[PDB]
């Protein structure tokens, strides 16, 4: 805990939070994502993807085009700071990343890239 | 147009209209649904479903429980007044229903029951 947060993507197409702050003392930060619900990945999969607020749009749009087999992420997208995989219900994944990749004074956004989901499944992240 | 309306459901989970006025001189009313875009039915499928504003929530919950193969509509649901099938991009479907099944002063909603889409794809239908 302290440098980790548990996140949930449900069958209603929402995340349980919309603002995560990363404490400057953390060397690494972990996101544990679970998918409560009953629906399969192909109709209601979720991932936790991080980028800057300004890159988000590019990542969601190139992710959408890559398709379900690339977990709707462009392979080696260098706008992507960190991402989990695309999980279906009852599945779980965790991503740990370097806090050094964040810089204080920049807005980040986490979001899901499964088509249409970022309209509700998104939140701000900031290093503080 | 005369006793019919054309409706579109696109890749960003939006219907092109959000209010339909059926007119009382119509014995029947037709809604012609189409889906602009490129995503298939299992990612961005849409249907047009009508029920009272009061029954929409159960129709949505039971719908989501029916599965993709049942087009996310509970078969022979008593509360659905008219519905198209679920369609992906490039697919088209229509429904004609009799205007005697709507009464004056009752509030009706049209909506899409594909998981997560109702919160964003819905509108009111009025007998005038
Ligand atoms: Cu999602
Ligand atoms: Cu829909």
């Amino acid at each position: 805990a302290e440098c980790s947060v548990d996140s949930q993507g449900n069958d209603q197409m929402q995340f349980n939070t919309n603002a995560i702050t990363v404490d400057k003392s953390c060397k690494q930060f972990t996101v544990n994502l679970s998918h409560p619900g009953n629906l399969p990945k192909n109709v209601m999969g979720h991932n936790w993807v991080l980028s800057t607020a300004a890159d988000m749009q590019g990542v969601v749009t190139d992710g959408m085009a890559s398709g379900l087999d690339k977990d709707y992420l462009k392979p080696d997208d260098s706008r992507v700071i960190a991402h989990t995989k695309l999980i279906g219900s009852g599945e779980k994944d965790s991503v740990t990343f370097d806090v050094s990749k964040l810089k204080e004074g920049e807005q980040y956004m986490f979001f899901c890239t499964f088509p249409g989901h970022s309209a509700l499944m998104k939140g701000t992240l900031t290093l503080k």
